[PDB]
Formats: structure tokens, C-alpha cells, sequence
């Protein structure tokens, strides 16, 4: 077939991408900045197609309905055929490998916790033996499934606290997590990924920060849905732009060379 | 075709796999202990297969030669047929990406520096810019090649130094290197995956530590043939084990929980 250009859907989720400053005086592409747009134009060019970056039309990773099996998020949209491509942080895991596939990872990472500055938590084991700090997850994401899989004794108890928790403890974003930890004088914890949470420690009025040792080990990939033709040079790509050190220095540029928080 | 025993290849590397102290009295996968034996009795298990452990013939991860394009090590046994998976400490790269595939990252980790306790170096720019103290890395294996294709300038001049540096400061296996470390009075630093230094702190004589932050960010991945029946299933099954926490359970069985040098 004739070279077409690659929908890519993505997810405001910063610093991964984020809309620029004047981005009502700007079209297409350009409306956008941040981690994932860089790698999204380094790993077009290694792969050599043109690409329109789209943001995911439901704002969610994607988690599939026990009931209906139906997926939604990004995963949704590479299922159903409605974009090529997902460069974003999303996490590999076995649910979504069983119906997309994933590069190898391009940023590693694991489950931390988040506190407002002051709250008397060290560790998720702190959080689940007492109920005057309540904790929450993202919802329809990898950290919530993490959550209501695990049969670790400390984890279990956790998401049985988590899933009958009223008023709810779980966000629709990211951003909605930490505004929550930030305005309820550390009587709320957020369970979030590693990348994300020491990209808030960076960022104004600096009153948040994470605490304990990461809970798992993992990994975000670039998906394509089951037999699409970019797989395999992706995968390649991810590589180079992994060994050649251009990844890290993604990272240092986005999270720390202009962090708000001092030096 | 029928069910076959799958023939694994994997290295003598601790705590990878090690040789049992009864190891004479003793036949076939029971003359072997340690992290991979372990991965590999949970991967068969979970993907239906039997399976020899057999230890590569040469020695070696793998590397090929510029000239030859000839492959040996572990990545030779598969490229040519000598064995149907490798179960072992072997990193995801590019150049063997190209010709085996790679599950997901079974353990993260990346290229770290081991000092005998006292020598004055606590970052890789720190050995690039002296001379007293020597420095050099495992032959024919990932971080020999990181060194080569780096043009990040710190790593590009240690490469410079190594490669042309007499005695050579290259080492056939690590239990070399760490033997190398350990007899030259601080004059010879070893660099290594993040994952052996970690594991060497913990053993007596407890005379090595690691320095500095780890170079890059990288995973060890179960290895197959291109074609093999078995990568999906065995993809699927490393994702399971991570998500249900035994891989962890295993690194602190191997790592932390014996460690020799105290609590
Ligand atoms: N990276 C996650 C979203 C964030 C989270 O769940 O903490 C995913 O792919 O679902
Ligand atoms: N894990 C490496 C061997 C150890 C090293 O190179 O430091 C490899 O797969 O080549």
C-alpha cells in the first residue's frame, strides 16, 4: 500500500504530553509538547512514516470490562482499529499484551506512593494498617488492576479498603489525584507511578513527595494493534533511541532540567 | 510434532545458576541452583514444556565478530540451533534483537562501577579522567559493546583507554573480574551489571561496593529462535510471574536473603 499518514493516540498526562503555551495559534502536530512528542518524532523518522498525534477520545489508558470484555482508553482504540499507534506512557502488562503488542520497554518504573509533605506514611504497609489516611488509584489503569489482582497480603488488603471505600478514593486523572493530595491536609495518599510521582516532587508549590520503595518493576511500551506492519521496526527503534542515550535524555530534560522545586 | 524436551541454554553466573555443593552426586537440572534454575522451572511449568538445562559450551553471552558475522555465546547456541531457549542474565539489545527474539524484561537493571572498598572514584566521569586506577568489562557481552557504540563523551573515552589499555582489562567472566577487583590493592575498578555488583556487596569477603548511579536502563529477557513456537506463550508467562510477584520473591531469595555481609 501507498505510505499513509499513522494516527497516533496519546494521552494528556504530563509531562508526557501537554498542550504548549500558545497552542490556540497552532494546528495539527505542533499543538503539543513534551516526552512523548519528542519520542513520537524520533521514532517516525527511525521508522519512516508521517504521523497526526490524536489524544485518546475517552482520556483513559484502558482496562477491559469483566462483564462485557470490552476495552476502552488507548487500548480501546488499538483494538478497534481507530489508531495505528500508542505512544504514551502506558504500561505493559499481560491483559494487553493478550490483545495488542508492546515494544520493548522505552522508560522503567514501578508503583510508588505519594504524600503531601508531612503525612505520618513511609510505606504502603504503613497505609494498610491504619484508616485515618485514605489512599486511592487511578481509574481504568494498570496501578488499579495491580491492585485488584495482587495476592500479597499488605496489596490485598489494600484493595479490599480501596474498593468499598466511600466517599471514592479513585481519580479519573492523574492530575485530579494529586490536586486531592494537595488540598486534603494529608488525610489522602495517592498510589501512582514512580515517573509520575517524581515528576509532581518537580513541580510548584513542591508539597508533595514519594515515599517508600517502589511496590513492582515494570515498564511502558509503544502498542500496535495484533498484525500491524510497524511492530517490528519500532521495537528496533525503541532500542537505538534506548542505547544511543537519547531516552534518558528525554527524561532529564522533561522531569529535572526545569524543575520548579530547586536543584 | 509431539511434545520434545526443549534444550535450555544459560551460563555458570551467581546467583544465576550455580553448581549444588552435592552437585557429583547428582544428574541432570539438579546438579544446578539459583535465580534461573528457579524462572526456568516456574516458565516450563506455566507453558507446558520439559527441558535440559545446558550450560553454553563457550562460556559466553554473546557477541559477534565485524568480520566473520559469526555469533557465539549463548545468542550463537540459538542462532544456529544448538538450543531452543536461553534462560539466563541476558540483555535486550538491538544487534540481538535483529536475530532472536526477546520476552519482556524478566529483571531491570543497568551498567554500574564495583570498587574495592577505599579507591577514590565514585563516578564513571571520575575513572575517564585519570589514569592511576585501571578499569575494564566482562568480553564478549553487553557492556563491552555499550562501551564501543557510545558517543556520549565520558563513555567514548573510557572506551578509548579499554580497548587499547595493555594488560588487558578485559575479563573472561565476571567471577574474574570481581577476582581482579579484589587483588589489585584499589588499582583496578570493574564495570558490570547493577544486578552481579549488588549480588558480589552481599558476598564475604565484603570488600566491594558499588558507586555512582547505573550508565543506562536496560532488562534481562528469556531468549528464543526466530520461528519458535514457544516466544508468545513464554512472553505471556514472564508477565504472569512478574505481576504475581515471584520474580521479586526470587531476587530477594538470591540476592538479600543469604547475604552474607550482614543485615
Ligand atoms: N501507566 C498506567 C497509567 C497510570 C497508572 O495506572 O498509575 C497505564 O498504562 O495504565
Ligand atoms: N548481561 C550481559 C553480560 C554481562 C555484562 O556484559 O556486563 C549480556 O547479556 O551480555
Amino acid at each position: 500500500g501507498a505510505n499513509k499518514t499513522v494516527v497516533v493516540t496519546t494521552i494528556l498526562e504530563s509531562p508526557y504530553v501537554m498542550m504548549k503555551k500558545n497552542h490556540e495559534m497552532l494546528e495539527g502536530n505542533e499543538r503539543y509538547e513534551g516526552y512523548c512528542v519528542d519520542l513520537a518524532a524520533e521514532i517516525a523518522k527511525h521508522c519512516g512514516f508521517k504521523y497526526k498525534l490524536t489524544i485518546v477520545g475517552d482520556g483513559k489508558y484502558g482496562a477491559r470490562d469483566a462483564d462485557t470484555k470490552i476495552w476502552n482508553g488507548m487500548v480501546g482504540e488499538l483494538v478497534y482499529g481507530k489508531a495505528d499507534i500508542a505512544i504514551a506512557p502506558l504500561t505493559i502488562t499481560l491483559v494487553r499484551e493478550e490483545v495488542i503488542d508492546f515494544s520493548k520497554p522505552f522508560m522503567s518504573l514501578g508503583i510508588s506512593i505519594m504524600i503531601k509533605k508531612g503525612t505520618p506514611i513511609e510505606s504502603a504497609e504503613d497505609l494498610s494498617k491504619q484508616t485515618e489516611i485514605a489512599y486511592g488509584t487511578l481509574d481504568s489503569g494498570s496501578t488499579k488492576e495491580f491492585f485488584r489482582r495482587s495476592k500479597i497480603a499488605v496489596f490485598d488488603k489494600m484493595w479490599t479498603y480501596m474498593r468499598s471505600a466511600e466517599p471514592s478514593v479513585f481519580v479519573r486523572t492523574t492530575a485530579e489525584g494529586v490536586a486531592r493530595v494537595r488540598k486534603s491536609k494529608g488525610k489522602y495518599a495517592y498510589l501512582l507511578e514512580s515517573t509520575m510521582n517524581e515528576y509532581i516532587e518537580q513541580r510548584k508549590p513542591c508539597d508533595t513527595m514519594k515515599v517508600g520503595g517502589n511496590l513492582d518493576s515494570k515498564g511502558y511500551g509503544i502498542a500496535t494493534p495484533k498484525g500491524s506492519s510497524l511492530g517490528n521496526a519500532v521495537n528496533l527503534a525503541v532500542l537505538k533511541l534506548n542505547e544511543q542515550g537519547l531516552l534518558d535524555k528525554l527524561k532529564n530534560k522533561w522531569w529535572y532540567d526545569k524543575g520548579e522545586c530547586g536543584s
